[PDB]
């Protein structure tokens, strides 16, 4: 079955622009990232400060921001959680959803920054909102029934041994909440003709979940045949940026090959699962293998690879631009 939205290839002009990184672009991203490079354990002050920074940043861009807060039982007792959902145009029927988690693992060995997991993805979502603001605000005026939505999940990490009951606290909560919140096309702005909308989760056109980003040379695969048409746009955008010489490589005459044009045999549990189970199409932008620093105290700022982050930012900016026809 074909994708419900006809995917128009990005014009060369727009590809070149989205593939440019200025000195002030790099600086802005790094300033954003610095806010996240702190321990962010569930219920802590720094975690609250990070949430407040996310909320203020997006409110300042005139997005609608909801703080979805609740208390849930964990192996460490009752804990407070708060998901952040930012929506560019609440009224638009369909959402391109980009997502990550903002909590950091409570590590048995001590202070854990979780730079790739997922401080970098958090910063990337805010950077996209900031850097594309003018174009996004223009797109919102179109009445075309599509918008951008950013979800920063709380409580992705397990408190003890990962299990169905100990992990994904924010995502399980939000997926259930949206599934049980009934609605219809008649109540929404410009739904696609053959849309089956019965609840809020049906409005999530595709969920692009970013996780474990920021290490050198990540390898991505299409984890879901359902979203192959969307995934292939990431492959194409990467190829086009390389052809144009817009990727940062350590030597001349190399290419990035992050987005493999294959599928893989790999089952990864993450915040997409509760949405996947409710028929939300998923693109999971997570590397396989995981970065070597995964869940170690070495998942820190200095182990980030900035040229890779810059390259990913170019791909993501071009992707959002293509999908929303910015
Ligand atoms: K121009
Ligand atoms: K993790």
């Amino acid at each position: 079955l074909k994708w419900p939205r006809d995917l128009r290839p990005l014009a060369h002009h727009d590809l070149l622009y989205m593939g440019q990184i200025s000195e002030e672009d790099r600086g802005d991203f790094n300033a954003t990232l610095r806010n996240f490079l702190v321990p962010r354990v569930v219920g802590s002050q720094k975690h609250r400060e990070v949430r407040e920074f996310i909320v203020r940043s997006l409110k300042d861009l005139d997005w609608d921001v909801e703080e979805d807060c609740f208390d849930g039982q964990t192996p460490h007792g009752i804990k407070p959680f708060c998901n952040v959902i930012a929506t560019l145009n609440p009224s638009a029927c369909h959402r391109l959803v980009l997502a990550c988690h903002y909590d950091s693992l409570l590590h048995k060995e001590g202070t854990f920054i979780g730079a790739t997991d997922s401080a970098v993805p958090c910063a990337q979502l805010l950077y996209l909102a900031r850097s594309l603001n003018g174009k996004l605000q223009n797109q919102k005026t179109r009445g075309d029934g599509l918008t951008l939505q950013l979800v920063f999940f709380d409580g992705e990490e397990a408190f003890e041994r990962w299990s169905s009951h100990d992990s994904l606290y924010g995502s399980r909560h939000l997926a259930q909440k949206w599934h049980e919140d009934r609605t219809s096309a008649e109540r929404l702005e410009s739904c696609l003709e053959r849309s089956e909308i019965a609840n809020q989760i049906d409005r999530m056109e595709v969920m692009v979940l970013l996780d474990l980003l920021g290490a050198e040379n990540p390898r991505f695969y299409s984890y879901f045949g359902e979203t192959q048409p969307v995934y292939r746009r990431l492959v194409n955008i990467e190829s086009r940026l390389n052809d144009a010489g817009l990727m940062e490589l350590p030597r001349r005459r190399r290419r990035t090959n992050y987005f493999s044009n294959s599928s893989t045999v790999g089952f990864i549990e993450d915040d997409h699962i509760p949405f996947l189970k409710r028929s939300v199409p998923i693109v999971h932008i997570i590397p396989s293998p995981f970065p070597d620093v995964w869940h170690t105290l070495d998942d820190n700022e200095q182990n980030l690879h900035h040229p890779t982050i810059s390259n990913l930012n170019k791909i993501f900016k071009a992707f959002v631009s293509e999908y929303l026809q910015l």
